[PDB]
């Protein structure tokens, strides 16, 4: 009964990139396609900008400030991860008989001996980097075939970047123009194995596009008409359009729910190598919408009628949504999202009214930065960021320090999507709504604890994972393609 | 049963200017043998530190924003007042068999033909002038006896001030240092003719001392040793030995309740012809401690065991608490005050535990300015006022403008009563502490709806009062010495 699944999360993917979403020389065939024939969401949203804290929120279902998912991201020395206490999705589909698997980027912790990697989190099986595929030296890394180096040189002084099977190190590092001809294979093959075994599958593909440095396989180099950011947003399409032929081919298409997201807004640092936004004012590290809202893409023929919908929804609801449609019972803790199943069978509508927003750096002092509810959203709180940098305007540069709004900047996000007009620079209607607000702010600044911060647990250089363990010198050595 | 009370209500009197309260050459006898056999409050407040709206919380224990008592103050041409509907607690006392008096400053407005001076607001006899003793002319007024001039001139351009019994005008102007007899005069009266038909009083005593300009009788000129400010306050406190002797000759000790506070903080601004608010900072006008916290003595021999509290209380409770002492039953309206008998009696503790400020000019838009709850004050927004200039603190002075605050300023008011430093200039009590201190403050400005503007219904010189009606030349016709 309960439908096969497969989430697709994108990396540093902004709301303008997508051909459906507007842009005018991206290359996004099957995606387009799959927002042709089902569901897309104008106002969909993480609440941090940041990769793990992203990552955490849509496994769990929770605020990333409840499990100590701040400040920052992890490193591949963190001593720190998602806690294991923490209930994820894959392992509330694994108890109800799903044989769950995930390819891809993790970023939510390795620890001591890979205590926090996937296979600890309920995932039956895993292929992929532990962490962004940039958090290692990539100067002799060919990007693109057959042999463009990676732009830049990436994180130096760590040991090269890991692909990992299940616990053990397969390459170290991988040949980056042929991972996704890897990741489909895997996902082929779960696939055919659960049919084989009567059982629903759960697929999460955490991609490593479009995230910096850009790459692809060589039938996309060159190809897209959008460079270097381009060729590696249409090998993530190709991807896409691999996986429906994969559903087709078995005969599941009417049986399987297929999701498309990304965990955060574009890295404009990256310049031209970077995402859009689109109409949307700055990017990812900021709590502004370009930074918080994404793409989002829901396709299930004879389930879900093709359509657009305005309603709120959120990366927060992914948990809930999915446990009521496997039915699948909620962990017993305190859970920030909602079913969101009657939007997506179009016999009710989201119950969700309300969004909250934490910075890169939050602290219990200042709390929440910005709450939306309806089509008002309030800034408490303002921040550019460094991987907001380079773009004409001035606010979302990581010159624009923290400054404190009150009474807090308030957009129409309906008539203004773009927050340039404070509407308190009067109304009875704009009044309430900042009551409101103020009231939502203050109410979930008093409930929430902050869970103790795991990134601040520090650093352990031992905690690297070494092809050749034992090796010196560390961490050149740590070598194995 | 009931016992007789006697509520005495000074006028721009500040905390430090009372001999019991630490005032080095202050003459107040009788209020600090009242302090001595009596109830003493620490810690007892008024909502806004000016004239109007502080008289319209004391009569109907409601905020004075409720029923459209802002901005600023009455002035004699003010169309509004306040509103009919309110219930005052001369009504509540009134309706249960009280003979009830009101001497002195009103500040609740006159309006056509007199519809909102006190006769209409449950007073049987009223003695006094309906504004300040400064809203006319007095360039020309005698201060002190012999001849000693008003010092600086007062209001320009307006009616000579009234005294009125009830609605007729007795005198215009009248003759200030001979007002205190006549006050004392009326108040024997008042007392006297209670005994006589068997039943309680209530006197409603509102001195013009402290306010500018200063005053007195022949006895204290010159005779106290603070020159003019304490000549006046001398005078203030022996009306209060004369009341008490009065009650004395009539066998009436036990049975009566006296209550002694004041309006709002010292107007520094007149230097050393104004008041003093000891260790606390700035005066009228602010939302600081200086301007909203007052003397305050409670004193019933054989019911009130003298002493010393430091508990909560505020001039919004006077109304339920005077009712619970005479049986009679509250207005059916929202209060914002509560019952203080269990500690007037002692037998228990206030019920009070937070206090919320409000602005001399409030906005819907920025709410309460400063909330405190147990030992703890918050200040969301801060501004000085001309009312306090002349001190060395510079954020008393009008030049300091509105300045929002967020994270509030926050200040322990057990061990730093002078609001010197801000505790967020990070423990788990100051943090509790913020977080439930900005609860409050958002739950009140969304329950709380501001009546419309009393004051910005503007002004009428024809709603002067005019001691020889249907006068010409208007104003300086209008008199009757
Ligand atoms: C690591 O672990 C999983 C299982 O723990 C490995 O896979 C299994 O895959 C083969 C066929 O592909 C089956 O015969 C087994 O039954 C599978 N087990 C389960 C529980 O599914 C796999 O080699 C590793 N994960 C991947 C795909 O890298
Ligand atoms: C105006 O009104 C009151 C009454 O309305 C006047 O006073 C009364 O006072 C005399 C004795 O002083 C009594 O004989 C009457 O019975 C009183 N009436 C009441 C209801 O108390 C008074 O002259 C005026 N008020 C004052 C004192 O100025
Ligand atoms: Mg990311
Ligand atoms: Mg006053």
């Amino acid at each position: 009964r309960p439908p096969n699944i497969v989430l697709i999360f994108a990396d540093d993917l902004g709301y303008g990139d997508l051909g459906c979403y507007g842009h005018p020389s991206s290359t996004t065939p099957n995606l387009d396609q799959l927002a042709a024939g089902g569901l897309r969401f104008t106002d969909f949203y993480v609440p941090v900008s940041l990769g793990t804290p992203s990552r955490a929120a849509l496994l769990t279902g929770r605020l990333p400030v409840r499990m100590g998912m701040y400040p920052g991201v992890l490193v591949p020395s963190s001593r720190g991860g998602l806690p294991l206490e923490e209930v994820t999705v894959a392992e509330v589909l694994a108890a109800r008989g799903y044989l769950t698997g995930m390819a891809g980027k993790w970023h939510l912790g390795v620890g001591p001996e890979g205590a926090f990697l996937p296979p600890h989190q309920g995932f039956h099986r895993f292929l992929g980097i532990p962490y962004s595929h940039d958090q290692g030296p990539c100067q002799n890394l060919t990007c693109f075939p057959p042999a463009t180096p990676c732009d830049g040189g990436c994180d130096q002084g760590l040991v090269p970047i890991p692909l990992l099977a299940n616990l053990s190190v397969e390459a170290q590092p991988p040949w980056l123009p042929g991972l996704e001809a890897r990741y489909m294979a895997f996902a082929h093959d779960l696939m055919a194995d659960a049919q084989r075994q009567d059982r629903p599958f759960f697929l999460y593909y955490a991609s490593h596009h479009t995230h910096y440095p850009q790459f692809s396989g060589q039938s996309f180099a060159e190809r897209s008409g959008r460079g270097p950011f381009g060729d590696s947003l249409m090998e993530l399409d190709a991807a896409v359009g691999t996986l429906m032929t994969a559903i087709g081919d078995l005969g599941l298409l009417e049986e399987t729910l297929v999701i498309f997201t990304a965990d955060n807004g574009p890295e404009t640092m990256r310049m031209s190598r970077g995402g859009c936004s689109g109409l949307l004012r700055c990017g990812k590290g900021t709590t502004y919408e370009g930074g918080v809202r994404e793409p989002a893409l829901a396709f299930w023929p004879g389930h879900i009628a093709p359509g657009v919908t305005h309603e709120l929804a959120s990366s927060l609801d992914l948990l809930p949504t999915l446990a009521a449609l496997a039915g699948a019972p909620l962990p017993n803790v305190t859970l920030d999202g909602f079913d969101l199943s009657p939007l997506l069978l179009g016999t009710g509508k989201s119950p969700r009214q309300s969004l909250f927003f934490y910075p890169s750096y939050p602290d219990e002092v200042r709390g929440v930065f910005a709450v939306r509810t309806g089509k008002y959203k309030a800034h408490f709180f303002t921040q550019g960021s460094a991987h907001s940098d380079t773009t004409a305007d001035p606010a979302c540069h990581a010159s624009s320090s923290l400054t404190a709004h009150e009474p807090p900047l308030l957009y129409d996000l309906s008539k203004d999507p773009g927050e340039n007009y404070n509407l308190l620079g009067a109304t009875p209607e704009v009044l309430q709504a900042l009551k409101q607000l103020q009231l939502l702010k203050a109410q979930l600044d008093a409930a929430v604890t902050f869970g103790p911060s795991q990134v601040a647990r520090g650093e352990d250089p031992a905690l690297q994972i070494c092809c050749h363990p034992g090796c010196t010198p560390r961490p050149a050595c740590c070598h194995c393609p």
